[PDB]
Parts: structure tokens; sequence; C-alpha cells
């Protein structure tokens, strides 16, 4: 048996005709930038997240960055982020000049440990970016408290959590503003690079709009040193179709994991756990084990495709050396990075395929 | 009759099906980021600009930014640029933490005045961004001269110049590196936002690449604090289809212009001219007039669409006020920005259309 780590076939096949039609439809329109699908996606997406506004942009990274910027964050400003997130959450910060400051997660959730944040706060602090990793939220209520107390803007980095709920509410409406990636492989993935911001803050929004468009609100006029990071009319169209089935497919994903969660019985592996306040969307299904490479190789030899998120920690990436951190400053993220692994869980996976993985996992050593 | 400033129909009708098969083919392959179209297009394009390497990216603004960033450029740095170019040229400099230094253009060619380049060099100056506006080359020759004189990085901003030639040499093969925009409306447009960078410089090419990819050149490892600016497989395939006839559409464009060139004669309209060393691609066929506005409206009420490239100066833009410039500070530009104006010129315009265009123009 051979099980790819990730496979689009099913959901793609599933809407092929409808996708082909969206495309034929806009191509005929010969309008590819800042138009209709942009508007309706934004409106619908914002609707989906239960917040006033949505501004589409070029990618999830860009989403965050635009938000800090719209917040006017940059040099000699600092921003809290979880030690164990995708480096993309850090660039964003760095991209403004601001300084990302790391906070460890709670190994039980893979998400930033609130109880750990205050201690990171400083005169320079300006914001905290709570990332919803793997598809389940950060403990927003607690995070909230502290942000308030300190008057920090709280930004959700919701790239991996489309359609997730925290205590019954939509990821996207839990902080001051959220950022999303529509990268191909997401729960809601574009057919290319894509991202978007969502906020109830009209001003933040308006600004962010302009910055994504050369810093311009009207023709021939440029009010800021913006850039160019928009979401193509094509991608937005593709998103509109997909958004109708997000909830649908996410429940399937949930069904698979439940199945993983009941089935795996191997002492060396810790399976992932859905936070009590969470409705996990399982962007990824991660397990941890001591001899991860071994497990990984075993699995691969068994036709089972895996990936790690992420074997290498931001503070240990050569791109962040300057900071001068080393093995031991974030042991937790360190540990995780060393034992972590992601198993297949794509929409369309079949029991046979699913049982199969459980079985080889359970038979590991 | 009605004349659209632009109009993609003709071409798109023209390639509609092969486009669609490209789309269909890609979707079926479900591989959407950094794949074989990206790879093929890159190769195809570098070859077309006759350089060694091409690095696909998000848009022409990113492309510039990427070149600079790749060249370490940023803070405490100065980059020279036409005072009359598209703002994007400057935003790029700025995103890097560098400071844009503007140089007037040769009104004859609306392109950066080389004579004028040297007086702006400061010891902070690292590159000059020569822009090939509206479809033709700045005069690169003395510029390299200058650049070399000062150990500067010469960067072409070829976003408006797909396939224009300079003394027969292809745009994008002229300095240390070029930036292209695949904005849909360009001579070679994608079906969304698109950018490409070209160069023969392997180390930069290799750097831009990693940068464009979260500063990564190897899964799981990131060496630079980079960004996310790539060219979608979709967009890439689209272009590959387009690249083929880029050359052919560009010629028709040409006839349109030559046409206008003969036929337009009105004492208050200064028709644009193609430099001697150039193979103009006419991304934009711009004319100047002391009564620019009334002319526009005039042309408009006659159903002729036009645009302005551009009405306001980077330096006169709210965005660059920190710059503390004011009218008069950059006269040559201040001037064009007030008299300039773009008229329809799109693959597929019919004789009559053109005729109706010159006709009214003549009538003013
Ligand atoms: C020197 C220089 N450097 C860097 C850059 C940055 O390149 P970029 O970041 O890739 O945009 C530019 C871009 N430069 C151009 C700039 O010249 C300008 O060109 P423009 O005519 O003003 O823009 P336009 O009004 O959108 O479209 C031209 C016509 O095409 C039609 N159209 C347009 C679209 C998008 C469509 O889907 N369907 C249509 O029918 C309607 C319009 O009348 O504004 C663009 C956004 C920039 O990319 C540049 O010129
Ligand atoms: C918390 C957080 N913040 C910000 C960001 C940044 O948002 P962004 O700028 O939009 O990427 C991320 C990004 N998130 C992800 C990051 O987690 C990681 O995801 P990945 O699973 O490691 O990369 P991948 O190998 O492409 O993942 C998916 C699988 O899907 C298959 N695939 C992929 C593609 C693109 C395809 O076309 N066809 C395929 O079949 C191949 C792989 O097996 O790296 C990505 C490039 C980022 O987009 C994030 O997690």
């Amino acid at each position: 048996m051979k099980i790819s780590f990730a496979s689009f076939k099913p959901m793609h096949d599933e809407i092929e005709y409808e996708i082909k039609f969206k495309f034929e439809e806009i191509y005929k329109r010969n309008w590819f930038i800042l138009g209709d699908e942009d508007k309706k996606f934004e409106q619908e997406f914002a609707d989906y997240c239960n917040v006033n506004y949505c501004i589409g942009c070029g990618n999830g990274l860009d989403a965050l960055h635009l938000i800090l910027k719209g917040y006017d964050i940059g040099f000699g400003d600092e921003v809290i982020v979880p030690s164990n997130t995708f480096i993309a959450t850090a660039l964003a910060v760095s991209y403004t000049g601001a300084k990302p400051i790391f906070v460890e997660p709670d190994i039980r959730t893979y998400n930033i440990d609130p109880s750990l944040i205050e201690s990171a706060i400083t005169e320079k602090t300006k914001a905290i970016i709570a990332v919803h990793l793997y598809g389940q939220p950060a403990d927003m209520d607690e995070i909230k408290r502290i942000a308030k107390k300190y008057n920090l803007k709280l930004i959700e980095d919701a790239a991996q959590a489309h359609g997730s709920l925290y205590k019954g509410m939509k990821v996207g409406s839990l902080g001051d503003a959220a950022g999303f990636s529509f990268y191909p492989a997401k729960n809601l993935g574009s057919l290319g690079d894509g991202g978007a911001v969502v906020t109830n803050d009209k001003d933040l929004a308006e600004k962010i709009k302009a910055l994504s468009n050369y810093g311009s609100e009207k023709k021939y006029h440029h009010i800021y040193k913006g850039f160019n990071s928009r979401l193509d009319e094509l991608q937005a169209g593709f998103l509109r179709v997909k958004l109708k089935y997000l909830d649908k497919w996410n429940e399937e994903r949930r069904k698979i994991a439940q199945k993983y969660i009941a089935g795996i019985n191997n002492p060396n592996v810790i399976i992932p756990v859905e936070a009590d306040y969470a409705k996990h969307v399982w962007y990824t299904f991660v397990i941890r084990s001591e001899k991860r490479d071994e497990l990984q190789k075993y699995l691969n030899n068994n036709g089972i495709g895996t990936l790690i998120h992420y074997p290498i920690p931001i503070h240990l990436q050569q791109a962040y050396k300057d900071l001068g951190f080393k093995t031991g400053n974030f042991p937790i993220a360190e540990k995780i990075a060393n034992e972590i692994l992601s198993i297949p869980i794509w929409y369309g996976m079949k029991n046979e395929e699913i049982e199969y993985v459980i079985d080889k996992i359970n038979a590991w050593k």
C-alpha cells in the first residue's frame, strides 16, 4: 500500500467542473486584478469568520506583516510569538524592523503557553501573535487578558486553522486581527499563493487595503509606501467555490483523526490532543516519539508519506543566528522539533488506507 | 465609436483554448507552487532575455526589491531612479530601508538622463535603477559607463519593456540584473500578479531564489530572513503560452504606433519618438499637451479611452513627503506629469479604430 502525506485529488476531482467554470468565467471577463471575486470572497470570508472586514493579499506571511504595518509596528518595537511556530510568523515581524520575541508553547497544545507571556513583555512590546497550530486555537481567553492588561494588539496567526472554533467562535474573530494563508495545502487552499486579513477594525482594514495596493486608496494617488500583495481574481474565485465545502471537508478530516485517535496503540508515540475549548480542524495530525527519524524511515519504507513541522526551530535557523540563541534556550520547542511528526490525513483517505497507517504505526518496534 | 484604452479580447480570444488546456493540465497535476511550469518558464524567459538565469516572483515591485535585497542594499544606502517612473520603482528601494534618489529623464525619451546621473552619486549610493519606460530602453551605454565608474550595481526596471531591444540587445540583458512585471496589462501579462528577475550573476540568482522562498534553498532550513514572493505554476504556464507570440503581438503593436506617428499632426500634440538605438515595444504610446486635461476629456467624450502615466510625481506623492520636495524641485518630471497622456494601443485595434483615433486627435 502507498499513502501520500497529502493528496488533493479527491477534493479537486470533487469540484473540478465547478473550478473549470469559475476560471472560464473570469477569463472571459478579462479582469484579473482587484475585481468582483475579490469583493465577494472578502465579504463571504469575513462572513465566515464573523468579523466586519476581510482584505485579501498575496500570502499568509504577507497577511501578518501588513497587519503589523497597518498597526505601524516596525523598528524598536517588539512582538511576541511562539517559540515553536513556522518561521513565517517571524519573518513577518522582522520584515517590519520590529523584534520577534519568543514564548514557549504548552506541549499539550503545541500552542503558546499564556502563563509564559507576561514575562516576555517589555517597554518595547507592541503585540502578541497567537498562532493556531495544526488547526486548533491558542487559549485566547487567557491570551486576551494579558494583552489587555498590557494594552498589546493581539493578532491571530490563523494560517493553519480555517474554520476552527475556540469555545464556539471562529478563529479570525478572536483577537484584534487575524492573518490567513490560502497556500495550496491548507484546509482552505488556493490554487496558488494566497492570503487574507480579517478584522472588525475599519481603519486598520482601510490602511491595510491601500498598503497591499502600492499604498494607494484612489487612482494616481499614493498615500503610503505600500507594496503589492493582492489576491488574484482567479484565486479568490477558486476560494469562493472552496469556501462552500470547508466546513464539509473539515468534518471529514475530523472523522479521520478520531479514527487515528482511537486506533493507535503504541507506547512510544504520543498522539495529538484536541484542546477542550477547541474544535480542531486537523490541518496536520502530529505525533511525537523519541526515535522520530527511525519511526519516520520505517513509515516511509512502508509507503507511508510523512513530513515534519518543523524539525528545525526558528532560533536555530541560520537565518536568525544574530539573536545568538543556541540549543537549550527553548528546549521545549527544541524537544518538539526533535520528536515531532506529521502523518497523512487528507480528505478522501479511505479506511483501508487509514487502518493501514494505524496498523504500521502500532507495529513500529 | 468606442475605443477602450486597452482590451485583452483579441489576444485572449486568440489563445483562449491553449490557455484553458494549460489550466486544465495543471489542475489535473495538482502541483501548484514551484513546479515544472515555473522551471520551464524560467528557462524559456532567461533565454529570451538571453541571460543565464531567471527567478520567478510575485510582481515587478518584488522583483526590484528582491534584486536589491539580494545585493544587501537597504539601510544607509542610496539607489538612484528616474524622477518620473512608476512609484513602484521607489517603493522597492524603500522596502529595503534604502533611500531613493531621483534623477530627471531626457524629455526626448522620457528616460533617465545619464548626463544627470553623476551629480547624485554620494558615497551611500549603491545602484541606479534605469527604467525602460513605455516600451523602450534608457540609454544604457553611458549608464554602465557611469555605474562602472562608481562600482555601482546597474539594475534595469524592465516591467514596461518586454522584448524591446537596445542597439539590438534585449532588455533585461543590459546591466547587472533586470526586474519584469507580469502585471496583466503588460506586453507580456499573466492572468494575475506576476514578476520575474533575470541575471547572469549566479550568486545573486541563487540568493534571490532562497529569498523569494522564505529565505530557503533547502527544505526545513532557512538561511536568510526572506519572504514569500513566487510565481504561481498557473501564472507561469500562462506566460509560457504567451511568450511564444510575445514577439508577434509586439510587432502589430508597432504598426499601430508607426501608423499614429505618420497620421497624427496637430500643433498642440507632441507625438512620442523612438530613440535611435531602440526597438520600442510601445507598452505605452504617450503624447504631451499644454492642455492635457481638456484634451483627455475631449478624447473621452468621443469614446476614446486613455490613461495617464503618470499624473503625479513620486516626489509629489503623499507617500514621499518625508522627502520634503515641492513643485519646482523636479521640474522636468513636474512638467510631463502635467502634459502627459496615453491613448489606446492594443493588439487587435482595427484600421478604422486607429483611424477614428487619429481622426479626432487631428480634430482637436
Ligand atoms: C516601471 C515599473 N516598475 C515597477 C512596476 C511594478 O510592477 P508590478 O508590481 O508587477 O505591478 C511597474 C508596474 N507598473 C504599472 C503602472 O504603470 C500602472 O499601469 P496602469 O495602466 O496604470 O494599470 P491599469 O490601470 O490597471 O490597467 C491598464 C489597463 O488594462 C485594463 N485591464 C487591467 C487589468 C489588471 C485587467 O485584469 N484587465 C484589464 O482589462 C484596464 C486598464 O485600463 O499601474 C499598474 C498597477 C502597474 O503595474 C512599473 O511600470
Ligand atoms: C503558522 C503559519 N504562518 C504563516 C504561514 C505563511 O503563509 P504563506 O506565506 O502563504 O506560506 C504559514 C505557512 N505554512 C506552510 C508551512 O507549514 C509548510 O507547509 P508544508 O506542509 O511543510 O509545505 P508543503 O511540503 O508544500 O506542504 C503540503 C503537501 O502538499 C503537497 N502539495 C503542495 C503544493 C503547494 C501543491 O501545489 N501540491 C501539492 O501536492 C506537497 C506536500 O506534501 O511550508 C509551507 C510552504 C507553508 O505554506 C504558517 O503555517
